[PDB]
RNA sequence: CAGCCACCCGAGAUUGAGCAAUAACAGGUCUGUGAUGCCCUUAGAUGUCCGGGGCUGCACGCGCGCUACACUGACUGGCUC
């Protein structure tokens, strides 16, 4: 194992390259499904429980994914699937470590998923004042709270929209993304291929996410994303009650979640922005009562524009794209050997490691 | 503990008044009284009636108010409590 590139969050704070044209499209694929306004309008004092739905996992690297593999080698040299540039676009916000694999084989610069002491699962309360103890195998332990959080954004995603109704079919099918056998539990989740200019052959073939579509008040296609939070043990991290405040002081709840979860919200915001979706839907999920997991209730959903909300997470897309360009610059000197980008967990500085003999 | 804050359900989670202590004030009223002490006046009456005048007088200084200075308006018509 070799050490190649190391940079702190301070350098990323002052890195910028505002060269992002209006994005084009390459191909859009994946059947969509409508939503229910009654499930949206569920509010505090009018509860509704959270059941379990079956999520067909569709996380795959670009190379193995057949739709990308029949388009990556044809044109373009810089490639990055969805929710993967957020790692490089949330460096100054993150405090933990993530792992990703950028392979500079020839002129190709395609990102891929890799695991080295960290996973892709949701991270909760990572950068908060007075962080949670996370000791042993407690209810608030990191892997188990993360597993609970991933449970929620897998189930409620498939519990807010009218899944049982006839799914609208886009013209192109999603090849090999849960298409080998029609399990009939294939969700509304569609994927777009879009290309935009950022620099030296950085026409980025990029996958997108659409967690559903919502019919307009006048009636037309309007894509949406469905992602949700989770409440637990309000005394910790200087929390606030959602069952008493969501109806009339929801702004404070958003404020304290932004204060508590910053890396996570930026991670979501990146995805919701690059997908070009119309509405971002944030569901509010809380435990039945304190100190009791495996039971949750959906306390409401809020609609905000993915761009306006990007302005309200004090995130600049300019410096984000610039730190992306600068990490590609730091990954331009490297060679055919791939690079596992493992940051330093205890002291947050970005790092990467060239893989010996193609280490995976 | 007396209590306080928020919320649910509720017509309503502080409706508004009347009455209102012990002590006082040289507070106001003798111009409310066939309530009243004392003093004054009592046939050219300060009783009472009639006629006329005045309270309203006008260089000025205050107090309670009404109408305004406009176009978020005035005028004309219509319609509705
Ligand atoms: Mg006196
Ligand atoms: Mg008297
Ligand atoms: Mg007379
Ligand atoms: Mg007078
Ligand atoms: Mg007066
Ligand atoms: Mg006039």
């Amino acid at each position: 194992w070799e050490v190649k590139e190391e940079m702190d969050f301070p350098q990323l704070m002052k890195m910028r390259y505002l060269e992002v044209s209006e994005p084009q499209d390459i191909e859009c694929c994946g059947a969509l499904e409508y939503y229910d306004k009654a499930f949206d309008r569920i509010t505090t004092r009018s509860e509704k429980p959270l059941r379990s739905i079956k999520r067909i996992f569709h996380t795959v690297t670009t190379t193995d994914d057949p739709v990308i593999r029949k388009l990556a080698k044809t044109q373009g040299n810089v490639f990055a699937t969805d929710a993967i540039l957020a790692t490089l676009m949330s460096c100054t916000r993150s405090v933990y470590s993530w792992d990703i694999v950028v392979q500079r084989v020839g002129s190709k610069l395609f990102f891929d998923k890799r695991d080295n002491s960290d996973f892709d699962l949701l991270t909760v309360s990572e950068t908060a004042n007075e962080p949670p103890q996370d000791e042993g195998n407690s209810f608030n332990s990191p892997r188990n709270l993360a597993m609970e959080a991933t449970y929620i954004n897998h189930n409620f995603s498939q519990q807010c929209l009218r899944m049982g109704k006839e799914r609208y079919n886009f013209p192109n099918p999603n090849p090999f993304v849960e298409d080998d056998m029609d399990k009939n539990e294939i969700a509304s989740v569609a994927y777009r291929y879009r290309r935009w200019k950022l620099g030296d052959d950085i026409d980025l073939i990029v996958r997108c996410e659409h967690d559903g579509v919502m019919t307009g008040a006048n009636g037309e296609v309007s894509f949406i994303n469905i992602k949700t939070l989770n409440e637990w043990d309000s005394r910790h991290c200087n929390g606030v009650d959602w069952r008493q405040k969501l109806d009339s002081q929801r702004g404070a709840v958003i404020a304290t979640e932004l204060k508590n979860n910053s890396y996570k919200l930026a991670r979501w915001t990146c995805c919701a922005l690059l997908a070009g979706s119309e509405y971002l839907k944030l569901g509010y999920v809380s435990r039945y009562h304190v100190k009791d997991s495996s039971r949750h209730v959906i306390l409401g959903t809020q609609q905000f524009k993915p761009n306006e909300f990007a302005s309200q997470i004090n995130l600049s897309v300019e410096n984000a794209w610039g730190i992306l360009r600068c990490v590609i610059d730091i990954c331009m000197k490297l060679e055919e050997g791939k690079y596992l980008i493992l940051k330093d967990p205890n002291k947050q500085v970005i790092r990467v490691y060239s893989l010996p003999d193609g280490t995976f």
